[PDB]
RNA sequence: GGUCGGGUCGAGCCUAGGCUCCGUGAGGGGGGAGAAGUCGUAACAAGGUAGCCGUAGGGGAACCUACGGCUCGAUCACCUCCU
């Protein structure tokens, strides 16, 4: 079939407003609480992530309010290839 | 031994008068770390207006300009002074 981040085990979906400095991104999911994504390591040097690019995160038990981290990013030729399937609703992108 | 009178040492207690210690503090100010946020290019080569020191004025910000000094300034010419 395909392999896609689909949410695996609690994984989140990144969708981000603004950067507000040094890494922090405020998301904004279908969860409704503002939650601020950091970065690991491994792809900040071969990567390229900005706004609008639908992403996978991952959450922490903590507080579950300000919460995420990137583990992967998404490519053109996915982020709309996921609407046909419904398994995210755009609208959540567009208010 | 008790009671009244007079002096003498007296800790505490109360008043107001100055000092400092002590945690909680509205609001303000700089310091240090994070370097996939934004604006520029000040420094190092003659860094593209040579840099730096004292004093005063100015500017989103690194910074700019006027007077007096120093070489920890580069290139061409002509002198000058020696080995
Ligand atoms: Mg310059
Ligand atoms: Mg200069």
């Amino acid at each position: 079939v395909i392999r896609v981040p689909l949410p695996e085990g609690n994984q989140l979906f990144g969708v981000v407003e603004q950067a507000l400095g040094a890494g922090w991104m405020d998301v904004r999911c279908e969860d409704g609480k503002i939650r601020r994504c950091r970065i690991p390591g491994k792809l900040r040097r071969r990567v390229w992530i900005r706004v609008g690019d639908l992403v996978i995160v991952q959450p922490w038990p903590v507080q579950s309010d300000k919460r995420g981290d990137i583990v992967y990013r998404y490519t053109q030729t996915q982020v709309d290839w996921l609407l046909r399937k419904g398994k995210i609703t755009q609208e959540f992108l567009t208010g």
